[PDB]
Formats: C-alpha cells, sequence, structure tokens
C-alpha cells in the first residue's frame, strides 16, 4: 500500500555530490524506519542509511560514514540522501525502502524501483 519513487540519480564525477529524493505515498509499517540501500551488479544489497520516522534518529553504513547524510521532510512525506565525496565504488542502483528497522533489509516490505548512480573514474 506504500509506493516509493526515487529521483536524483544519474552520472557524476568522482569526488562530486548528488542528492537523491524519495517521495512516499503511505506510512511506514510494521516498523517506522525509512532506509536507503544500494545494490551493485553481482553483489548483495547493502544498507546505506536509515532514519526513524518516529524520532529522527539516523544510522549509517561504515562504507558511507562522514560522506552521506539522510534527512526527511514530514510535510512532504519525502526522505533525502545527500551523497558527497563520491567514489567509483559507490556506483549502484539506490533504493528507497519503508516500513523496516535500521539497515535490516529483510524487515522492509516496501521498496522503490531504484535510481541508478554512476560515478566516474
Ligand atoms: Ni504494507
Amino acid at each position: 500500500q506504500v509506493q516509493l519513487v526515487e529521483s536524483g540519480g544519474g552520472l557524476v564525477q568522482a569526488g562530486g555530490s548528488l542528492r537523491l529524493s524519495c517521495a512516499a505515498s503511505g506510512y511506514p509499517h510494521p516498523y517506522l524506519h525509512m532506509g536507503w540501500f544500494r545494490q551493485a551488479p553481482g553483489k548483495e544489497r547493502e544498507g546505506v542509511a536509515a532514519m526513524d520516522s518516529g524520532g529522527g534518529g539516523t544510522l549509517y553504513a561504515d562504507s558511507v560514514k562522514g560522506r552521506f547524510t539522510i534527512s526527511r521532510d514530514k510535510g512532504k512525506n519525502t526522505v533525502y540522501l545527500q551523497m558527497d565525496s563520491l567514489k567509483p565504488e559507490d556506483t549502484a542502483t539506490y533504493y528507497c525502502a519503508a516500513g523496516g528497522y535500521e539497515l535490516r533489509d529483510r524487515t522492509y516490505g516496501h521498496w522503490g524501483q531504484g535510481t541508478q548512480v554512476t560515478v566516474s573514474s
């Protein structure tokens, strides 16, 4: 019952910055987190960042600590991922997810289609 639409992906120079957005239709259940995950070809899906809709507390993967920032706009029911100091190994499809807990992907039952991010060398 929740639809999620990512935007902001595409092509960026290594060292550069992007900001992804995720527009959501409904509210997260059965838990209250919104999360960004990413999946590169041949690899497992990886958690990137998550935040508690209940009380705005945030969690990051070690891989992106100090470079990425998650935030939200309650009024717009949108979350954001600010992605700075990008590297070629950050290339992936980035997904927004709702209704899970922290970076436990199996707890999320609502997923976007994903937005591709490609960072040069
Ligand atoms: Ni549902």
